[PDB]
């Protein structure tokens, strides 16, 4: 038993809710919240900008030190940093950005990072401003992640489309 509430169960291990991931993180305080990161951990907009704003820019300060030490992430890669006031940990995961021409096949590699964590609160990778089809992202999620994932979809219209079209 865990504290996630109001989710629709899609599969054995994948759950979905129309929710603001920032507000969901603030209430649940999950062990892991996933950020829709880029390779530079520049949290300017989308999910990343919202998560970072909710940390009062502490996420960005920590991220800048991480990059100064380690260099950029790989597309499809991840790193574990603090969850600040939102979660114990933040798993920064880089899905491919279609608006930059990155290979969509890397979306499966991106979701594989979730398997290193027993339970996660997450957005749909490569959705939103990353330009992928969220229905495809949900399919890859279901077919790749084996650990327990609670997906938060900000847009109610999109949420209904994702549920109604789910196979
Ligand atoms: O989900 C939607 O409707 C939008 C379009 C797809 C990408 N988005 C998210 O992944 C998301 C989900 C939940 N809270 C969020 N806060 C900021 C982004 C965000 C936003």
């Amino acid at each position: 038993v865990n504290s996630f509430s109001g989710y629709l169960k899609l599969t054995d291990n994948v759950y979905i809710k129309n929710a603001d991931i920032v507000e969901e993180a603030k209430k649940v305080k999950p062990t892991v919240v996933v950020n829709a990161a880029n390779v530079y951990l520049k949290h300017g907009g989308g999910v990343a900008g919202a998560l970072n704003k909710a940390t009062n820019n502490a996420m960005q300060v920590e991220s800048d030190d991480y990059i100064a030490t380690n260099g950029p992430l790989k597309v499809g890669g991840s790193c574990v940093l603090s969850g600040h006031n939102l979660a114990k940990h933040c798993l920064h995961v880089v899905g491919p950005n279609v608006n930059k021409g990155e290979d969509i096949q890397l979306l499966k590699s991106a979701y594989e990072n979730f398997n290193q964590h027993e339970v996660l609160l997450a957005p749909l990778l490569s959705a939103g401003i990353f330009g992928a089809d969220p229905i495809h992202s949900l399919r890859v999620c279901v077919d790749t992640v084996r650990t327990n994932v609670y997906l938060a979809v900000f847009d109610k219209n999109l949420y209904d489309k994702l549920v109604s079209s789910f196979l």
